[PDB]
């Protein structure tokens, strides 16, 4: 019952697949849930790979950082893919105290309650092309620790302001 | 030869201290190195625990994201603080491919080659007062790779144009 970290780099370092491409096998892979925290979500193709997951029958939930949520909505609008009428997908927002916009500063994708990508990388064009970022693949024991993060998280989220 | 992780999330759940309080510890009780990758570096409090630490003797290396570096100097000079003059510290900036700037999104603090803090927290007001984060903190074998992480980021990093 212990824990397995791999580390994968942005630009690659002694990997075969960039972050991205990880991030779109593990969700390819994905057979029962993907639970994903995201300060920013406008990149389109994981977009896809996860509107793809639910139509096999994952179920996939979303927290995103309230502050930047438009970004997304503006991502959906354009590939003309209305999230709140995909009905294995829920996505809410999280935000921190404000004083200029409190923000969940977190982010983590977690497929089937078995692996996790941890780091900085957010699902955005500029970390493909521009940005140096890292992530740690994780399994095993530490995977039930971000479940229980997912769900505290999740209990402190709110329907995006649009959705009715 | 195995790797030990714990969470600590702000705000706190289920551990004693903040995670301004671990990072504070851990450059409290120092005794060798302190190596630093940070995207913002404003927090007075953190630098004075670094600039503490320096004149214990401590070596410290500080990476900054390059397009936020000014914000930096900026909070080195309030405080009366230059640190071209401050001998056993070193500060080099990194930055990713510009297209807007390219960005050093990696943060952590490893220190004496034993303990590495490694999430979300920004050193920053905004992260003690405003934004919900959390952070690893990893001691044993998993140490080793972001030593040899911040030894390749070094050895991209550039002088800040300010110093002569
Ligand atoms: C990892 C996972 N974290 N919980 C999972 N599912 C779930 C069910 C109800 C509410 C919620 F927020 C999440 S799977
Ligand atoms: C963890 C540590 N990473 N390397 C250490 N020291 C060091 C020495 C020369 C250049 C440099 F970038 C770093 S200690």
């Amino acid at each position: 019952g212990g824990t397995h970290i791999d580390l994968l780099f942005h630009p690659p370092r002694a990997h075969l697949l960039t972050i991205k491409e990880t991030i779109r096998k593990m969700i390819k892979e994905a057979r029962k849930v993907i639970a994903l925290v995201m300060d920013i979500f406008t990149d389109v193709d994981i977009f896809k790979e996860i509107v793809e997951a639910s139509t096999r029958g994952v179920s996939v939930y979303i927290l995103l950082d309230e502050s930047n949520f438009n970004h997304f909505l503006n991502m959906t609008e354009k590939q003309g893919c209305s999230v709140q009428r995909l009905r294995n997908i829920r996505v809410r927002t999280v935000k921190g105290q404000d004083y200029f916009h409190g923000k969940m500063e977190q982010k983590f994708l977690l497929v089937d309650c078995q692996k996790v990508m941890y780091g900085s990388y957010s699902y955005m064009w500029s970390f493909e092309k521009a940005h140096l970022s890292m992530v740690q693949i994780i399994t095993g024991q530490l995977v039930e620790s971000f479940d229980e993060e997912f769900r505290t998280l999740y209990a402190r989220s709110c329907v995006p302001s649009s959705f009715a």
